[PDB]
Formats: C-alpha cells, structure tokens, sequence
C-alpha cells in the first residue's frame, strides 16, 4: 500500500509515485466511463511529478526536495510551476479520496438512500476541492455525481471476489491509517513552505 | 501540419502521432481549465497508440497496420482493445474538431450571438460524438459549453500575435484540407475493416 512514515517525516518520491500509480486504475471501478476524464487528470499529475523526478532522482529524493529545488529553480514563477504545481493538485485529489472513504467508514449517510454514496462524495468535495472551483467546474461535479456507483457495487469493487460490506469497510479503515498520515504530511509541507495557492479554476 | 496523403492512402503512424501530438496543447487556448480533463483524455488516446507503435515501428508502420495486426493479436476481443480502441476514440475527437472548425469557416452562426461559437460546437457534437454518449455524458457536454471562449478570443488564440478574423479563418480553411482528408481515410479504414463500434459511454 502506502509505506508508513519515517520518523523524520520525509516522503520518498520514488515509492510515493509507485504507490499513487495504483490510483488511476481504481477509477475504472467506480463503474462508469464518466470518470475517465478525472482518471486522466490525476494520471497527468502523477506523470508530471514522475517526469521531474526522473531527471535527477537523488536531487528529487523526497517530496520536500521537490518543493525546495523548484523554489530555487523558478523564483517568482514558483509555486505555480513544475512538479510543485502537479503535486498541489494531486494532493487535493488524494484528500478528496481520504475524506470520501473516511466518511463512508464513519457511517455517514442519507437514511433514505443507504445504497448510494452521494452524501459522502459531497462532503469530500467541500473539504478538498470546492475552494478551488468556480461555478462551471462545480456544475460539472454535480453532473458527474449522477454517475456515482451504488454503495454495494463500490464496496464490491474495492473487494471484488465474496466479502461482506463490514469486512470491506474494516479493510478500508486499515488502509486509511497510513494514507491519511501521508496526505497530512504533504499538506503540512505545502503550508510550511508557503507553497499552497488559492486560485480557482 | 498534417502531411498530405500518399496515393495509396496509407497513413504513416510515426508522422501521424507527431502531428496529433500538437493537439493537446491547443486545448489550453480555449481559455478555460474546464477543458483540461478533455485534453487529458485525448492525450491518453495518443499515448496509448504511441505505446503500441513503439513496440515495433515496422510492424505498426501505418494506421492500417495497427488494425490488421491487432485483429490477429486479439481475436474476439478486437476491435475493443489496444491501439485500435484508442484510435477509434481519437478519430471521434479529431472529427469533432474538423466539423467545429469547418462550421465556423462556413459562416454558420447564431445571428443574435456573433462573438460566441456555441452553435458550431453543438453541430460538431451531434455529428462526431453524441451517438456514443449516454444521458450523463451529454449533460456534461452541456455544462462544458458554458466555458466555451468568445469567437474573437478563440480566433485570437489560433493566431495569437495581430491578424484579422478574416485572415485567421483563411488559415483555418487551408489547414482543413489535409486534416479533413486524413480523418476521412481513418474513418474509411474503420468502416472497411468492420472495426467501428457503436457502444455508448
Ligand atoms: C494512493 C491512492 C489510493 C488508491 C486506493 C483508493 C481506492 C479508492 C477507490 C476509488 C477511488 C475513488 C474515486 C473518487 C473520485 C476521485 C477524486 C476526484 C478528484 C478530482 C481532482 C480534480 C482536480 C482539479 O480540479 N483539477 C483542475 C486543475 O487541473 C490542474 O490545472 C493546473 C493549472 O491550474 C495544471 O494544469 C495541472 O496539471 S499539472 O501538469 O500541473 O499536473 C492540472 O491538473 C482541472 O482544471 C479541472 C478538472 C475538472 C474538475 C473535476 C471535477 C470533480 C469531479 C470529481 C468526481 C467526484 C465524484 C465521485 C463519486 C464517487
Ligand atoms: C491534429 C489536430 C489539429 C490541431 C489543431 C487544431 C486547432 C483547433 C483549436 C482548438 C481545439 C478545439 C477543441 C475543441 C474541443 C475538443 C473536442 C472534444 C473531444 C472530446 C472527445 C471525447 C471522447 C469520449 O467521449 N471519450 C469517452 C470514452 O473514452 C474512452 O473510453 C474507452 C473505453 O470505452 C477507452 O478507455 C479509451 O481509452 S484508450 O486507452 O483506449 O485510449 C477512452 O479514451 C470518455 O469516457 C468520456 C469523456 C467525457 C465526454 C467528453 C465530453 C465532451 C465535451 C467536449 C467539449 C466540447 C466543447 C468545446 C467548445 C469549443
């Protein structure tokens, strides 16, 4: 999965990229081609970070190094540049997933619609993405929501082949431990480096 | 641009991929981040074709060869596989662009809205894509439309740096000659090979 955090909280770029490279395929298990463009955008972020990393894996050994090195490389253009920008967006997608999954695991629901996950996706959107989206992108989110899988198929997909919903949620809870810790460190690094931007798309 | 067609109408894969690789950047000149996911999906098609080509450029020398070789490789799974599938979708995006640009050049408009290009995009959608889109994707198209550039900025973008609208449209008309011929050959090849599918997303 995601390997745990070292004591010094430095996140190794290579292993992080191998971990997150498992993410784009998981989109196809939301069970709708509607999500293909979102898959492609997240893949694009990962590809951009990988392209920078590959130029000098020692110089870009950790995610912290990416921000440090690029700040120096790009001056006034930073942080709206390079792998710093790609990771700024990637982390927002990762945080959306974190909040979404955590919300489902925490029993958050619409009483009247137990085999949907609309309410969980809406909370994740508000906490991770909405701040950076203008009116048009928000309308697109609303449209995409109609394509969201049934809770059961979604859980069946995350386990595909037969486990109970309860067993699946326990597996998701276990995954969430290192996943949340890793995302938290990435957000902290953007904050501490003043690398976070607040422009809307 | 696109190089002209040889007498035997065989389209060389390598040069075709270099030509179409100029396409994803042009999306950014629609002047709205709303189109970034569409850019990424088209880039994905091109990357998939390139990945197949790179395995054996002689075996995949022409687009016709891709379909011929893959039909043999994949049997009952073909044509819903490999570079054949990627090109099936790419050609639909290319045809959308063709019809869109041709519609603008042909003076097609909404009298009441001369600095918009909504009517031209809608015609392109109906002729190239709509057949393969279910209700949700169609609603997404409708949302994306709100982000379409002004006709003037769009034309300014295609020329960026100062030329009249009239000069820009003449340049687009010239481009459309080899572009349309090439797309026509690709559609003909899918038709003649019975490689075209009609499933909806
Ligand atoms: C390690 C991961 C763990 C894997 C295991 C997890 C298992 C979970 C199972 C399934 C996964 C669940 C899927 C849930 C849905 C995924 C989350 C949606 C994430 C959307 C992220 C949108 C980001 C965004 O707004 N992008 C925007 C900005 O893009 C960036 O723009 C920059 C310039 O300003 C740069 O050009 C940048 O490019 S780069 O070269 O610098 O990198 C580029 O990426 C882009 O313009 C807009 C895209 C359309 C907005 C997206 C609409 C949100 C809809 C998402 C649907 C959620 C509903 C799902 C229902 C369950
Ligand atoms: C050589 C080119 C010439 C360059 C110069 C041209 C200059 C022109 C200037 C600017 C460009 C103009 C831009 C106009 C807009 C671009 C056209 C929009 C094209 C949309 C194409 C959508 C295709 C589509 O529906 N895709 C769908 C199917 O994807 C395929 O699914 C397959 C499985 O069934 C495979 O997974 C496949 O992957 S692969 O690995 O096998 O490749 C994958 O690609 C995908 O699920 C759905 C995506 C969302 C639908 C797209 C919504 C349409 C909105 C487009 C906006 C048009 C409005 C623009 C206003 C001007």
């Amino acid at each position: 999965l995601l390997k745990p955090l070292p004591a010094d909280k430095q996140i190794e770029t290579g292993p992080f990229l191998e971990a997150v490279s498992h993410l784009p395929p998981f989109f196809d298990c939301l069970g709708s081609p509607v999500f293909t463009p979102i898959k492609a955008v997240i893949s694009g972020n990962i590809t951009k970070i990988k392209a920078v990393y590959d130029t000098n894996p020692a110089k870009f050994r950790t995610l912290q190094n990416i921000l440090e090195v690029e700040k120096e490389m790009y001056g006034a253009e930073w942080p709206k540049v390079g792998a710093t920008l790609a990771l700024m967006w990637l982390k927002r997608g990762l945080r959306f997933i974190q909040v979404f999954l955590q919300s489902i695991c925490d029993g958050e629901r619409d009483e009247n619609h137990p085999n949907l996950i609309r309410v969980n996706a809406t909370k994740a959107y508000e906490m991770a993405l909405k701040k950076y989206h203008g009116w048009i992108v928000q309308k697109i989110f609303q449209a995409a929501l109609y394509a969201a899988p049934y809770k059961s198929d979604f859980l069946k997909a995350l386990s595909k082949g037969n486990v109970t919903e309860e067993e699946c949620l326990e597996k998701i809870r276990l995954f969430l431990v290192n996943y949340t810790a890793t995302i938290d460190v990435i957000y902290e690094m953007y904050t501490q480096m003043n690398a976070e931007l607040n422009y809307k798309v």
